[PDB]
């Protein structure tokens, strides 16, 4: 028995909102600026499901059992009685300061709030509310992916971090403590190995599909370096790269040139169909120094 | 075919049933005492009993692939060698002499190659007769399927392409690098296990957290710390030491934890303690 | 000697009473308020009624000082000043305007002197008709016997010197600085303090150990995590974000456990909590 | 009730020897390699201890007390029944590892091992040895310097940190807890500083004095940051900022190429007459640059 | 062939006459403030006088280039160079505002220093191109070109014909921070200034060292005030931005200088105080 | 004057031609393997045949200057300059073996490209000055002048004097990590070389690039092979461990490269492979 709501309907919002709506007992809040983009988020977690339905992978009164528990609407209007607040809105400061000053009128005092970030300090968005503010990472798809990264602030205190700890286990994820810092656990090792595979082929030690068949069967990692680093999206690792960089002042975690050149041209991966790999109709990709 | 393996430690071993294992391939196992190289062929044998009670292997084709190494001296058995793999003691001058003596003992068709991690393949050949070519495998050499092959600044594509077609032939996947530090695995890999502790040093996470976040959150079979651990925590300092001193660059500074844990003798599973406990029973248990 | 004083803030007051202390100079304490400036000088009159009340000044000598002092406007009563300190917001567009409007006002032989500490003395005075030269307090700048002196890059040798002799005139020790970032002390105290903090966010000691050591090791009179607080971490997070930036060198990169705790609030004493809680009585509690 | 030895008889193992037989119901073994060494290191102390009670400021019986409980020797005659070690030999590893391997032989096991270095690893001297390695780093003059670091390595158990901490009270002074790393607190901050007041003199920005009368009147520093190099040893400092960079592999803490180029000439501060600052007859100071 | 420069100072004067030397070209220069654009073709005439004194042109020939170029015109240009300042959103908003003006098939090209041709050319209806003049652009052989990741073939080979057809040298090179000579040449130029800085030697000596123990025709401090200090600032933090590389730090008594105006020869003042006898002085004498 | 020259190899070679070709002046030249001493003296009167060849010199002059110079001879010279190799004990131990060997009052200089003269000159009984010729030294005017802590103004000045009076130019310079040309000069081959390791541009571009686009005599990466890449990556090492600041880690393809021999035009491969032709060819072609 939980009710949880979730803000931000794009791709990691849904995703949440899935995570928690997996589970019998929770009842998901999907929740957005303008009502019409979570019912756009909502048609898009049914439509996603179709497809599995349809693929064989998952049985069509689940489908219907997860979608059941997801509301659309406005925090104003769905998130009082909320025990859990899981933003996944867009990455920008001050919105995040301004979404969870008004949800902190709004919900009831015993609501938990959390922030699924991963470029902006959980110490800062949570800086003049009257309640703890913690991080609660998830990892595209966040309905599959097992991990998450609970991330205690300057000033969260414990109680709120063990209580996203039986949360997260509860909805049959395994948490993992981390106390504030740039990249937390996952991104701050993956990103900068993205970013070294990129060096690699800048200075010209060795060819794209050889540093990616090198590191899966070198070290048995279920992708290369840069095919992951197409399927994560360039962009995000440039400004990955970028956030660790200005949090520490390192040399160290400068980005490669290379990303930020492809970024600047547009090729940011699967996404756009070509980034270190071209992306064809065929189902065939080909890496683009051939 | 007829392959040369000079030193019959660990990776010398490794690499002479990646050999031996195909059909029709003899291999002179060699190493600067004839008992060293015997010893060798002993372990790799003996190797090969615990797979067959296991099941896992014919008697017979286990038979076949002992049959087909040769302990000795170079000096006795490389001068018809097609090809040298090199993979003893990873000094610059002791690969320089022993290529200096097979370079007058092997007949000049016959190709030399280094599994060398952290010495330059160029130096290596420096004055040498005939090109000086990477061939670095993976440990265990016989069972993973990658082969680097790093070209040296003077190494001919003619010697680069031979080596790529003998990884397939004897069925592995050969990736071209030209020459730097750490090649591609290394380079990559390494200061991924640097990160980790430097997290770990700086009281971000736990070193089971840490190795729980990369395995559930990044896919990877194994946690970075552990991983270091398996690697030995003293090949992984000395790596960021040669990547360090080889480009100049702080990015490369190795985490004063592991050298820290280097001092103390605690460089994981081959010492039994690093970042893990590894206790009597198979639980390992962290530091932490 | 007639001193204009720009800005009437807690620096701008301590520079007003450094001037006023000293027989025969008068003071204009200026603000962009008529207000701001009396109330600026009724902050500096009570501190000296409870000075008096302490019995460390005569009751005549305090009225001497705060009747040598006049808020008002710089447009009423800076243009016949012998010498302008300004100590305003640090902006450097603000800093520009206050001074391009001062050009006008003050008398061609009127010496302009900025406090400020992180801003470019050269950039602050590009487009002026008269040199500009750093005048540097200490707070309380009434009390602290240092002052530097930053030269421009265009700032002639004459002005530094008279502005040497104006410092001993009010019974200060100049130290002529040429200007870069920090000038002397904020580059060797402010990235201590930043050390001290790596060495806290890297375990290698405790909060209190860390100020008991400097404390009783090198004779220090604060530790440097006890200072930070006192100084304000902001104050010590923005000096760090300048040397970085005006140097470009990663040797400056201030330590991410400050700038964590700036962003939750914790800024030392003046809000009761940084490395050290402040409590109701005297003790202070580290927070390790 | 408690028996010292300190192996080494120059500069910190005579300050290390005074610190202890300063306490009533201690007795020090002043222990080097040749007999004659530790005799010359007794007669310093002695020498020096004749100049105090003429300048007034301690009486002849303390002096006379204070000799008393120190005896030279070797090692392998007087420290068989010790408490305690600390060794102030010369700072070279293999020197370190021969002296305490003997004394794991000599000593009984109740004895506590110490050393008081500065630049090399607690953790790696004390690798094979029988017993827990532990630093006891003291400040000149050991015996009047009130703080003393605790250096706890990778294997040194916490009883051992804890009963060096009983011991350094006993001795009235106040230890600081650290865990190995290099420069432990306190030269890990002040040297880096002398650091930066040559960097601004080598760029121009100040002159000597000045640097120095800004330090004092600016921040209440006893001495300035240049004077104090030449006090400690501009030699001592080359090497300290030279093992902070060497253990970390920073940037941030190369040493000034003007130190470096100071000690290549000799000029190694006041213990040569000339660093910074020119120490001469007349018992004044004046900087190099006039 | 019809030739838009855009901006009017040094960079934009010196394309300006190496278009207009080459006979049958014709070109449009332009900048912000017109009386700047015309003080532009200003200085092109009064330094074709100074030639033609010095007999080293014709008047007759100093005459047909300066009727060449109309202070302005950009509608009907083959090819636009941008020669404005070195701020992106002051490129894109130009060649934003430019996209429009221009026929719809004439090649845009940048002059940027080191900036990214690539994010330079975003919006734009047409691919965008480098082509990178060297100070003095009429003189220097040099021309880098620049393509980015969106630009095709036949506009970088177009402009590797036009250099050619204009007496000049082209050099392709891949779109990294600084391309090839200034990546070079800047740190150069910084590192002298360090060397000033930390007392090595002074700015006479550092400059007659790097002439007489290197043959170059200036020294790395005069050739930072012809350059102007800057545009040598803005290149180095331009090289410390892209590659988050300490190495490029600018040296800090470059950003002190830039600060107080001392620009070098654009503003008579930089390492080097020029004096009205044409003689310069070092300002550390 | 007589003069010693210690190192017979092309910096051996070219200070003791700068000795001899001004009337007066008597050098000795030296080496480890004899052989290789007058294998030295061998390429001196090899390259004055070349040029007597090529009208440059006249036979008597060329005749005049290698009678000057003896293969050996150092116990009476007034003046020794060492250029030998840039090893540090490489050189405490010749002029270590060499404080003995010459006359009391006789100068003592090293040609050391960056190490530290204070350190050189430690042991010895007379002060160690600084004397850094530009390869070719017999035609290059500059000479370094390099001070160390202890060493007096009379030596410093009578090298600034004899700098003159073999028709140089001597500036003096305080004592730093590879005074200020190699400082300035070296990071600028490195730099190119890295541009050549990122693939920004190729040998030749890069090269020709810097030739037209900034009026350089050499490119930097023939200037490279000129200079020998293991003279190149050394300074680099040196700049990079006197100031601890990875902005002068070498660039790891010249480490590469002095690894395999691939030096520069000492062994016939460098950036370029060097034909009998007479011409050069890169080596990425
Ligand atoms: C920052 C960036 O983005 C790109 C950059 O700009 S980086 C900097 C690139 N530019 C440089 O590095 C400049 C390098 N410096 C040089 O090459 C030389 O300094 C230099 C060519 C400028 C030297 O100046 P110079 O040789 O005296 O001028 P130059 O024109 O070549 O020859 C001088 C002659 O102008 C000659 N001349 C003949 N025709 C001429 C003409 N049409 N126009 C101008 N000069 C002419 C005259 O012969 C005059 O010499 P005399 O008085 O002795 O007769
Ligand atoms: C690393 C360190 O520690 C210090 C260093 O060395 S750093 C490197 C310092 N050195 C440099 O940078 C070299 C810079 N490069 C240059 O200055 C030019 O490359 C260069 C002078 C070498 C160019 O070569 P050059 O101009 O062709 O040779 P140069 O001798 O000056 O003139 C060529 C002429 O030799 C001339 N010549 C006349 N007399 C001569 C003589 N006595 N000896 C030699 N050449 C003579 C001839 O005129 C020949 O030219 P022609 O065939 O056209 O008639």
């Amino acid at each position: 028995a939980m009710k949880i709501g979730v803000i931000g309907a794009g791709t990691m919002g849904q995703g949440i909102a899935k995570a928690f709506a997996q589970v019998e007992g929770n009842t998901v809040a999907l929740c957005d600026i303008k009502q019409e983009w979570a019912e756009n988020g909502l048609a898009k977690i049914k439509k996603g499901y179709e497809k599995l339905v349809a693929k064989g992978k998952i049985p069509q009164e689940k489908a219907d059992a997860i979608v059941a528990a997801i509301t659309p609407g406005l925090k104003e209007n769905l998130c009082a009685d909320c025990d859990l607040i899981v933003e996944a809105a867009f990455e920008d400061m001050k919105v995040k300061q301004t979404t969870f000053g008004e949800l902190d009128k709004i919900c009831k005092p015993e609501c938990i709030f959390a922030s699924n970030t991963a470029s902006l300090s959980i110490t800062e968005i949570g800086k003049g509310l009257s309640r703890p503010l913690v991080g609660m990472h998830f990892f595209n798809p966040a309905d599959r992916m097992k991990l998450i990264e609970v991330i205690a602030g300057c000033n969260t205190p414990a109680e709120t971090v063990e209580k996203i700890k039986e949360i997260s286990v509860a909805i049959g994820k395994n948490p993992v403590q981390v106390n504030e810092a740039a990249g937390f656990v996952v991104n701050r090792i993956l990103i900068p190995m993205i970013n070294e595979a990129a060096f690699i082929k800048m200075e010209g030690v060795s060819d794209i599909a050889g540093i990616d068949t090198a590191m899966k069967l070198g070290a048995n990692h279920p992708m290369g370096p840069l095919e992951l680093g197409d399927f994560i999206g360039l962009d995000i690792c440039l400004a990955i790269m970028d956030v660790l960089y200005h949090e520490t002042g390192d040399s160290k975690y400068r980005a490669c040139p290379l990303i930020r050149k492809m970024v600047r041209g547009g090729n940011l991966g699967c996404k756009t169909g070509k980034g270190f790999y071209v992306y064809n109709a065929d189902r065939t990709k080909t890496p683009v120094d051939n």
